[PDB]
């Protein structure tokens, strides 16, 4: 029988609630309670609310101020066109700065006049049927705290940072928009093996992708665009790069804890579209 699944965008309040050792905040007492702070504040919204708006710390802004810096070098040389397009509206609407981390509800209101999506805050990790299935109605999972102040460097563990500066910039380009909903909707009461290829599909191009831009390679994953090594490391001549083809992506194994192994080269965002529309019926 095909499972549940949602049927509309407030349907994302039943599962978006159903949620380390090496981290560098687990003996800090404070850091705890403060990533306490903001799982309720996930748990506790609905959908509708505004997301809570939050003061951070002179701390966390220092380690958002950190990551951004070092990343905004690199943009303009490793980042395709779409998100060096977006990124200079991010700034002037919602507060991008070196000074100030941007509020979600800002970048939700932005996002969802430009392509109607918009973010949700989630408290950690959701299976991949649950958190695929917001991307159906054009809502993006969003973690709303700050990686701990002693690694501002430490990205195994997705932070805001990661979803500010990664994830929001192409969530406001029409094209992509389209794409990561097409994702959504092939999961939606899908089999459990397809959401796993379509999980795997999305991690290497929504989170690891790589384009080809007027015959160069540029970035577009999530995952590289808020790490500062890995965003280097993708365009240097040391990473192995194939053609994104959902058939053989999907099989690929996803790493966490190092470097990929291999990125996939996607033509353009409308091609990974249709190669994924090919794909998906296949699969269901
Ligand atoms: C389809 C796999 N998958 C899943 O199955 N469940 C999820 O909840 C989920 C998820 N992928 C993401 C997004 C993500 C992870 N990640 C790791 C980096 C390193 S960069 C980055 N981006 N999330 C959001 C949770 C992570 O904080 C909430
Ligand atoms: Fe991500």
């Amino acid at each position: 029988s095909v499972p549940w699944f949602p049927k509309k965008i407030s349907d994302l309040d039943h599962c978006a609630n159903r949620v380390d050792a090496d981290h560098p905040g687990f003996k800090d007492n404070v850091y705890r309670k403060r990533r306490k702070y903001f799982a309720d504040l996930a748990m506790n919204y609905k959908h509708g609310d505004p997301i809570p708006k939050v003061e951070f710390t002179e701390e966390e802004i220092k380690t958002w101020g950190t990551v951004f810096q070092e990343l905004n070098k690199l943009y303009p040389t490793h980042a395709c066109r779409e998100y060096l397009k977006n990124l200079p509206l991010l700034s002037k609407y919602c507060g991008y700065r070196e000074d100030n981390i941007p509020q979600l509800e800002d970048v939700s209101n932005f996002l969802k006049e430009r392509t109607g999506f918009s973010i949700r805050p989630v408290a950690g990790y959701l299976s991949p049927r649950d958190f695929l299935s917001g991307l159906a109605f054009r809502v993006f999972h969003c973690t709303q705290y700050v990686r701990h102040s002693s690694d501002p460097f430490y990205t195994p563990e997705p932070d805001t940072c990661h979803e500010l500066l990664g994830h929001v910039p192409l969530l406001a380009e029409p094209s992509f928009a389209q794409f990561s909903q097409e994702i959504g909707l092939a999961s939606l009461g899908a089999s459990e093996e397809a959401v796993q290829k379509l999980a795997t599909c999305y991690f290497f191009t929504v989170e690891f992708g790589l384009c080809k831009q007027d015959g160069q390679l540029r970035v577009f994953g999530a995952g590289l665009l808020s790490s500062i090594s890995e965003l280097k490391h993708a365009l240097s001549g040391h990473a192995k790069v194939k053609p994104f083809d959902p058939k053989i992506t999907c099989k690929q194994e996803c790493l966490i804890t190092t470097f990929q192994d291999v990125y996939f080269v996607s033509e353009s965002f409308e091609d990974a579209k249709e190669k994924m529309r090919e794909f998906t019926k296949t699969i269901k």
